[PDB]
DNA sequence: TGGTTTTTATATGTTTTGTTATGTATTGTTTATTTTCCCTTGACTGACTGACTGACTGACTGACTGACTGACTGACTGACTGTATATA
């Protein structure tokens, strides 16, 4: 039923991630090498 | 435990509105010069109206005039009173 206003489908969306690596340990002492 | 939905970050697209610089044309600024009729300056012109010359008829003193009024005085008529006259 909606219609979009206008249209992107040649997109190429790129897989690329936005959390950092300040996120992936969540401690000092939680880091390794 | 385990699969699914909802929101968000990044990325891009869309549209409206407002900012700044500029080159060209019009018009203003200053200064010098000439013409136009409005506004001052003034004698001429025409009616005006103040002092001087005429004048005109009502007011108070000159009392006047003349009839009338007021005191005096004699004339006269009525009331008072004596001389007189008559009778017992």
């Amino acid at each position: 039923p909606v219609i979009r206003k206008f249209t992107k489908k040649n997109v190429a969306r790129a897989k690329k991630k936005y959390t950092p690596f300040s996120k992936r340990f969540k401690s000092i002492a939680a880091i390794p090498d």
